[PDB]
This record gives C-alpha cells, structure tokens and sequence, in this order.
C-alpha cells in the first residue's frame, strides 16, 4: 500500500504520523531529516596566486651594445644602457671606454604556493538538491534514507517505495561567482579572469595551475643600472591579490542564514529547513492487520491533568477508561497542539493512564485520536517557564473570549435596538390616517 | 583610440566602416564573423542500451528438490518443478522416480554494445555563447579572432581591444533534455532515468556504463521446463529501447532553423544569425594621421550610370570630378543603400572614375561619403534580373510619389473649399442686419 503526504521542512524533528485502513488496524511512522543536500552545477573557471620575477644575465662589453629582444614573458622588459662603466671586486671595469652594453633583460614569473595554494574561481550553475532522512514507521526502527529532491524519484528501502518531494521552496543562497581558499570560500562578484587587474586582484590571471597563460601586469619597468653596480633597478607591481590577502572578509558559510551550513566538494548547502515536502511512500499492506479481532475501545475519558507551556513536552495528563480487552493500540495526535510525547501505548484492560504533550497554549480546549477513537481531554490553564510548539493562536484564554464577545453583543444589541426605534415611532404616525 | 558600436548579427557577410577624426584622417575597418558557438552548460545523466539474459545450471536430483533463491538479477526469476522427468541422450533419465527437481534459475545483464554504444541521456543547463570573426580594418588584413558574447569581454588583437555584445537576441535552439546516438541528436522529452518504462525506452536504466544499477524490467518470467527437455523456458521483454530505434526520427541539427548547424562536444550551436551586437574596440590612434596634409577634395560630382536591383552589387556609377591633389582617400558609404563594392579608393588628380554597387531599389535618390566629402549621386532607374540589398522601402519609383501626391492634394484642396464655403455664405448674412 502506498500513502503520500507533504511534509514540512523539519531537518532535524522527528515525524510520526499514524496510518490506518477500513477493516485494517492502523501502523504508525517515523519520519526524520538526516541530511539537506544542495548541489550546484557549479565549475572553477580560472585561479590566481602570487608571482615571481626572475632576471637573466644583463649583458656588458668595452664599448658598444647588444640589443634587447622580446624575451617571452609576462611584463617583461628590457633596455640598452650606454656608458656603463661598471667595476668588478679586483677587476679592471669591464672596459677600456664607455660600456654601452647593457640590457637589463628581465622575466616575470609565478610563485610556488601556487602549488599548494592558488585561487579557485568558479561559475556556479543550477544543479540539484537532495536530503538524507531517518524512518522509523509502523514496526520498523531506525531506517536513514537519503534521496535527491525531485518529485520522481522512486526508492525503495524495505518495503517504502520512496517519492520524495520536491521541496516547496526553491532557493539556496549561492552566487554562480563565488571563490574559495583553504576551507573558506566567497563570493567574489566577479573573478575577471581575461581581463589583467592590474595584478590588483588578477596577479596571477591564469586559467588553470599548469594553464601558463599570465593575462595579468606587475607593471614590470626597468630602472638604469648605475653606480658602477652590475644590477637592475626596476619596478613592478605588489602582489595584490595578496594584497586583498590581507583584506579577506566573511566567508558565505559564515554568512549563510537559516543556521545552516554548507559543503565543499560539492557545494552542497547543508539542512536550512525552509518549506515543504510532498513525499510519497508505498507501504507493506501485508503489514496491516484487520480491525475486528482488536482489543477494542469502550469506555472513553481522559483526564487532563497539567501542562505548562514550554519546549519540552512539558505536559502531562492522563485516562480513566475501561477496555473491551487488554493489549495495546496507537494513540496518534492528528490535533498535535499539544505535541505529545507519546504516539502509539499498550491498551491494557481498563486502560487508564497518563502521557505527556507541550503546546504553547495557555489553554487549550482541544482533542485527539487513540486506538482509533478520538477522546476530548480540553487542556488545562499553563504556566509559563530550541524545537517547536502549537503557538498560531491556541494559547487562547479565558478572558480573551469573555470581552471579545461582551463588547461584540453590547454593541450589537445597542445599534439593533437604535435602527428598530425609528420604525416603531413611525408605524402609528402612518395609523393617524 | 577606442570606437564602439552595434553590429547586426551577420555571420557570413562582412562588415566594413571608415572611422575619422577631427584633424586626423580617417581609418576603415571590416569585421566579418567566422563562427557563433553557443555552449550550453549540459550534462549527460544516465545510459541506456540492449541488455542480455543468460541462465545458470538448472537444478535436477532424482527426487527431491532444491530451493529458488534471490540470486541479485535484474528481473530475475526462479521456481522449483516438480515431477520433472527429463532424460539425457543415452541416460537413464537422471531418476527412479519423480524428480521434482528443477529450479530453472534465470539471470539478466547487459549487452556489450553497451561499451561501443549506448544511450547518451542528458540535462542541458544555461551555458554560454561564443563566436569568431575576422576583422580586416584600416590597414590590416584577415585578423581572424574569437571570443564570448559577453558584453564584458577583454581581448586585445594587435592593437584592437575587442569588447563584445552581449548579443540583442538570447536563445537557441535546444532543451535540458535532450539526447544523442552517433552524430545525431534528439530532444528526448525526458529520459525516465530511475523509473523502469518497462524496458521500452529505458532497457538498460543505468546511470553510467559502468553503474550496474539496472532499475529496469524486462518482466522475465519463466515457463515450465517439460517434455523431458533440459531448459528453461521462460519470457521477458524485447528491447524496447532498440524497438524505438527502429522508431527514430529527425534529428534536431536537421530541424534547427536559421539554416545553422550544432556543434558535437559543447552543444556549440552554428551560426544563426539573429541580432545586433554592441562591440567595442580600441584601435590605435597612432595609425591616424592629419587632416590638413591630406590631398584635398574639390571640384564634386558623380555620374549615376547604371544599377539593376539584384543580389551582386549589381550597379555601376562613376564621377567627374578635379582634384587638389592627387593620392588616395576612402569612400565610405554612411548609406549603404547601393550596397558600394567598394569602400576606399585612389583619389588621383581629378579622381573622375567609378564604382560599384547593389541596391534592391527600382530607383534610390541618395547620396553618401567619399574622402570627407558626401557627394550625391541620386540612383538611376533599377532593372529586375545569398545575400542582402536595401530592400526596406528604397525602390520608390516616380508613380508612386506622383499619385501619392496627386491623391492627397487633390481630397485636401476639394474638402477645404468645402469648408470655406460656409462661413462664405455666412458672413453677409450677418451684413444683413
């Protein structure tokens, strides 16, 4: 057999509900969210790391020059320097003239975290969403389950053919432009991947690792060797993705609201338990049992013994009954204002006990199932003083539906009695005639 | 210097502009697409393919029986026979009595095209588009270059900062689901990836070749084996997946309108030339020159010899005309109704010389640019007898600004002496008193 249902998202509470049929004894469940799974399509697109700058021999003669070449290499420079005059420790200057020789040939390169450590840049697609779940229904005990959200998926676990969803709600909050380093990650608005930053936040505008394609600029530009020092002088631009190293912010996960978290691999958003599920289950109709041969209920009475409103099931209230025979049946709350403690009880011989329950309410009038009789226990007046409650409006009170019903007739009553005054005035004034 | 502007989507056509300057000469370009790929962000899901069926030993005493098990099958069945009876050639029928043993246990699998071929079931998500061109500009020749639609797009040939789109037009041809057999290709409305469709479109439900899930159902069921004969009879499904490939259809790449095509790996749609895309592009101001050391224009007029409206520029025209000097300058058209075949010439001392050009115009009044003097040579009469023409009203003949005209003047001059004959009459009237 199989029974459907749309079940809220609760990633961490449980979810019994029990389960019935004409002529059949009826079987409970329970429901539980293990996982929230939310994967993106996503993909990296380029990465970025620190640099490295590195300078050939620059060249020297007597007198004349050699020629500077376009050395490949990203912001690579080069420039002839004449009259050099440069000494050597114990040397005799490199010359009997005007050097003229010198090229100050440059190179500009990657780092080596890059290795460990670089940039991951990614576009962020669609990409799909799943859940782990726990069921312990009917006679069956802890049975965690994962499943992907489609409103198709078919799945069977022992005997529950699962369909799970999909969920209500369809959002996660991601960026298809979001970046990440160690276990952090982050939005960057856009990771300008062509596009040379500057080096500013593209210092190494790359591809990939090995892609050796360096669209970025250190702004590499010579200075003159002088001062009889064999160097080169230059300047370049600070490392300043490295730069913004220093002023790295709050990571998403970090961020993320719905208390929930999120994981690496694959983006996979982790139990924000927003919205509603449609799930359908089949369930093992040879489970059932019939309905005549039952212990049966008679003698119906519960006593309402006290609860106060708070988290815990922080009520407790009880029967006097007497039984057709002794046993045990289910005592769901298809009403879960309330939320009881209990779902499912022994019915032993003039079963008359107690079980446990929290609402919100400061009172409540209200009722529910057991052994497929619904009993009416009202639900005292509650004290007051993490998981949920009944909360909407039950927490009614007496004086709530005194005075709204008392201003509600005075004003009734007097406006009724105001409109039929003019009519009786002027019926006999009509008799006159 | 940078010019942008907003080219229509033309894939084949080329497309030339002349670009000046104040006190600098004017510079011509001709960007000429060369591909449009427009890459979806897709993925395949799951395989699908013909399956295979293959049996154990069938059990066999000679009395007695052993058991049918779960031997973990797709589809796979098993069931005791009792009495069997069967004899082997030269034997003594394997008995003394009845046999009752035979347990016919069967077995479902794979077929080995699976490897060579198989389904390709797919989800097809956002992605992107791309496109290549050539620009062949000012003094520059076939620059074939390409890039992504995106309106953000940094890219630098020679001196040519291309900046592209994006595209007016956002769409192609395609959905997520949608899948592929050799070359073709085919929208399948959903591959009913883990519901089993009884073998008839999902054969093999797997979600890989090497995921040996196989949620599917060729419904084997076995027969009695009889007649003394060692076997299984039995019964299972037909390849229902093959039975649709004897049902396949038109591929979509032959469906695909806008005469274009698709790409294999990336989904690259092919050149359906649909929009206008805002490029920007530096060029460099450099290549400019003067504007007061250029040979001058004088002494303007162009002879309109002869256009037929047809797809070749099908029209010559000449000039008359005297020079300051002789040298070269471009003729731009800025109206491209007789679509110019030409768009820079020589300008020797009195450049009186002529051109070609096509326009779908019975006959054009128009005029456009040459050397930074628009000169007007009107458009002669068109005869009648790929690519483009003018085309949108341009083929304005004499009659029809005649009657236009003669209709218009003559409803307007009879209805306002019309009018005026009222108050004509009228006013003497008034006189009267």
């Amino acid at each position: 057999y199989e029974h459907t249902a749309v079940m809220p998202n609760k990633v961490g509470i449980p979810y019994k509900a029990l389960v019935e049929r004409p002529g059949y004894a009826p079987v409970h469940l329970q429901i539980q969210l293990v996982n929230t799974r939310i994967i993106p399509s996503t993909n990296l697109e380029y990465i970025t790391c620190k640099y490295k700058t590195k300078v050939p021999s620059p060249v020297v003669k007597c007198c004349g020059a050699t020629q500077c070449t376009s050395k490949p290499h990203p912001d690579y420079q080069c420039q002839v320097f004449s009259g050099v005059y440069p000494f050597m420790y114990g040397g005799a200057y490199c010359f009997c003239d005007t050097e003229n020789t010198q090229m100050s040939e440059a190179y500009v390169e990657r780092s080596e975290e890059c290795s460990i450590d670089h940039a991951k840049a990614y576009k962020v697609h669609t990409g799909t969403v799943q859940a782990m779940v726990n069921i312990t229904y009917g006679s069956v005990s802890w049975r965690s389950a994962d499943v992907y959200v489609n409103g198709e998926t078919p799945a069977k676990i022992g005997d529950a053919k699962l369909i799970i969803g999909p969920l209500s709600s369809a959002w996660s909050p991601f960026d298809n432009k979001v970046v990440v380093y160690g276990h952090e990650v982050y939005n960057y608005d856009f990771p300008e991947y062509g596009t040379g930053k500057a080096g500013s936040f593209g210092d190494l505008q790359s591809r990939t690792s090995t892609s050796n394609d360096l669209y970025a600029n250190t702004n590499l530009k010579l200075q003159r060797p002088q001062a009889g020092i064999v160097h080169t002088p230059f300047t370049q631009v600070p490392s300043g993705f490295e730069r913004w190293k220093k002023d790295k912010g709050a990571p998403l996960n970090d961020v993320a609201p719905f208390g929930c978290s999120i994981a690496l691999e694959p983006l996979r958003a982790e139990n924000c338990a927003v919205g509603s599920i449609p799930i359908s289950i089949d369930i093992p109709d040879a489970a059932f049992t019939r309905i005549s041969e039952t212990p049966t209920v008679s003698d119906l009475e519960c006593k309402i013994t006290e609860c106060t409103y708070a988290f815990d099931f922080g009520g407790i209230a009880t029967v006097a009954y007497k039984s057709s025979k002794a046993g045990n049946c289910p005592i769901h709350s298809p009403s879960g204002v309330a939320v009881i403690k209990e779902n499912d009880v022994t019915l032993a011989e003039s079963g008359s006990f107690t079980f446990h329950f929290s609402t919100a309410n400061i009172h409540p009038a209200f009722k529910l199932q057991v052994c497929t009789s619904a009993v009416t226990c009202k639900g005292d007046c509650k004290p007051p003083k993490q998981h949920t409650e009944s909360f909407t409006s039950a927490i009614s009170a007496t004086a709530w539906s005194w005075i709204k019903v008392l201003v509600g007739g005075t004003s009734a009553f007097i406006v009724l009695g105001l409109i039929a005054t003019a009519v009786v005035a002027l019926v006999l004034f009509f008799h006159r005639h």
